[PDB]
């Protein structure tokens, strides 16, 4: 009972189908029928339509005469795009300095604003379970003990935290509400289970969920849209198991509307973990993140751009990496390892936190038009990294350090005679308590410093030798989302913010301005505008562009927004956010991309006031400090 066939009864390819009748089904007949009626109950548009187009709401311009609405797909939208993207097209990825780019600081040119902003590829590459966690290379015994040491002391304490959950995102299966106040009462009635509800899911036995709650925990794949290269060819599978080599990024005519030039957008595939599943794992790690990024803040925090320039010229000469396909290839047996590393939590909390990275996956479609889907029963295949897991971004900063750690073993800088001497020397390493090497580390993401220019590529050597992890120099030169940036060699290094990204995340934006997601848009495109003024490229690409804002709209860039927050001010019910002005880093950038606390900065580090506005549910530390004892997780 693996494969459940639910809507257009697909038909899977023989490799992916007698591999998946060979895997034991997830769920006994009981549970599965309660959970496929919950499936059909709910997502029931989700479930039965197709992939079509996009309807997203890029622009609006407010006039003294009336406001009107400029979407992805209109033609006079379109015409501004090609014709902004066309006279773009003279800037181009500047020179590198030693220490940084100079000139204009443009790390890419302004090329993937050829992309269309309501279509994405077809088909929508989606996983494939039986190919997910593949390393490649076998894993070293050493790098395996530095991946459980580096576990251990990212979990070595636990401070009850303050957990909060996106009031826009859905609570899955068994209940299903975006509302802020069923979130918090589903969580409350999932306490009073404890160690009956983790016992359950730590087992695989779906039955009880659906017991008392009307289904099982399931995690939905879900889409994020990007921009594209153009000529950038697109390789995985298809949602039937099949392979596509070559995802088809033309335009159709009923969308090009005539307009040449354009290509497709890159669909990722995420992962939607169970709410009921996810957030008791969350009140524990979040306790121990708060933590883990204070104590050794050296290497995967920060508090403003001007610590990362700090960290450089202490040690002299940095490179940037970035990791190929880092959760894709996150095999099953480095997850247990970090898992079985993890000092204070009981071994249910061990097999519930198993269970919640691989919770039985509801496939949808993905081929345009093609309108199907079906649930695999699968409890016991490796996952990789699935972007809903509560420890997708704490997993990440300990796999990438351990292997940059794990490359310094390999050179001989640590040596190791004990497990309580690797985890001291690997301590000072993070605290950047080593006078030769260091490292800031954001997951894929890393930089490694070192004081002598030769021990820095003998290190950069070993871990792109490394078979179980692909790392290859970013020929971008940006770290997070921060350029650097060398006026003249004699000048100090700078950071800046990608100029690049501004236009993109205005005129080809995943979400319609004032929606749900964006619900500051208006306000939030001005910040931009005034963050990037000191930028170098700041008056050279603004020319271009308002040159083309007047041509089509009659309004420059900045007039654009500034005449479009009297109307976000009224969409939101007079709801004023507080000036920037009073408002930290952390906060700004959380208001531009909401997914910013899940990937760069901490719950506490944003401002109270706009941290209530878009997260309504929160968990007290008291509650969750409840919660992790009710569970039955801390010994
Ligand atoms: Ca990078």
């Amino acid at each position: 009972a693996s494969f459940v066939p639910l809507v257009g009864d697909p038909k899977l390819e023989g490799s992916y189908f007698s591999w998946v009748n060979n895997q034991p089904s997830a769920m006994d007949d009981y549970s599965l029928v309660k959970t496929v009626a919950a499936i059909r109950t709910a997502f029931g548009p989700s479930i039965n339509r197709a992939p079509s187009f996009k309807d997203v709401t890029q622009l609006v311009v407010v006039t003294r005469t009336g406001v009107k609405h400029y979407k992805a797909n209109d033609p006079q939208y379109l015409r501004f795009q090609k014709e902004l993207a066309d006279a773009l097209q003279q800037f181009e990825p500047s020179k590198q300095l030693t220490l940084g780019v100079t000139g204009l600081g443009l790390t890419r040119d302004f090329g993937t604003m050829y992309t269309h902003g309501a279509v994405f590829m077809n088909p929508t590459l989606s996983p494939r379970v039986d190919r997910l966690g593949e390393t490649g290379g076998e894993l070293p015994s050493d790098y395996m003990l530095a991946l459980s040491i580096m576990s251990e002391i990212y979990f070595e304490e636990f401070k009850p935290a303050k957990v909060r959950t996106n009031g826009k995102s859905k609570t899955g299966l068994p209940n299903n509400t975006k509302d802020a106040r069923e979130k918090k009462k589903f969580f409350m009635s999932l306490m009073d289970h404890g160690t009956g509800w983790s016992s359950a899911l730590a087992k695989g036995d779906y039955s009880y969920s659906a017991k008392y709650y009307g289904s099982a925990p399931i995690t939905l794949p879900t889409y994020r849209d990007q921009l594209e290269k153009p000529g950038k060819k697109r390789d995985g599978y298809d949602f039937l198991g099949n392979a596509v080599v070559a995802a088809d990024k033309s335009i159709p005519s009923k969308y090009s509307q005539g307009v040449d030039g354009l290509h497709a957008l890159r669909r990722r595939t995420a992962y939607a973990v169970s709410y009921a599943a996810a957030t008791p794992m969350q009140c524990f790690v979040a306790g121990c993140r708060h933590i883990a990024l204070e104590r050794y803040g050296e290497t995967w925090h920060e508090h403003d751009a001007e610590d990362i320039i700090r960290r450089i010229y202490k040690y002299g000469f940095y490179e940037l990496y970035d990791a190929s396909a880092f959760d894709t290839g996150f095999s099953w047996k480095e997850i247990t390892t970090m898992i079985d590393a993890i000092p204070g939590i009981t071994d249910l909390a061990r097999d519930y936190m198993r269970s919640v990275h691989r919770l039985p996956l509801l496939i949808t479609s993905d081929v345009r038009g093609v309108k199907g889907a079906y649930l695999l029963n699968m409890d016991k295949y490796s996952p990789g990294l699935q972007s809903g897991v509560p420890s997708v971004s704490d997993f990440g900063k300990i796999r990438g350090a351990a292997q940059w750690s794990y490359g310094l073993m390999v050179l001989g800088a640590i040596r190791y005679q004990s497990r309580a001497q690797l985890k001291t020397e690997f301590k000072t390493l993070l605290k950047h308590g080593r006078p030769d090497f260091a490292m800031q580390n954001r997951g894929d993401d890393t930089m490694p410093l070192a004081a002598r220019q030769k021990d820095l590529q003998k290190w950069c050597e070993i871990v792109e030798g490394f078979k179980f992890c692909k790392w290859e120099k970013d020929t971008g030169k940006k770290f997070i989302g921060r350029v650097l940036y060398q006026r003249t060699p004699e000048s100090k290094v700078v950071a800046y913010s990608d100029i690049v990204t501004m236009l993109e995340k205005t005129f080809i934006n995943e979400r319609s301005m004032f929606s749900a997601h964006r619900p500051f848009a208006a306000t939030g495109n001005v910040m931009r505008y005034e963050m990037n003024m000191a930028h170098p490229a700041f008056g050279a690409v603004m020319d271009v562009v308002d040159t083309i804002m007047l041509k089509h709209f009659g309004v420059t860039y900045k007039e654009c927004f500034v005449g479009a927050q009297a109307l976000e001010k009224e969409l939101n019910n007079g709801v004023e956010l507080p000036d920037y002005a009073g408002l930290n880093q952390a906060t700004r950038d959380f208001i531009l991309d909401p997914d910013v606390i899940h990937y760069k900065w901490r719950e506490s580090d944003i401002d109270p006031r706009v941290l209530d506005m878009v997260m309504p549910t929160s968990l007290e530390p008291d509650l969750c400090e409840e919660a992790v004892h009710k569970f039955g997780f801390v010994k």
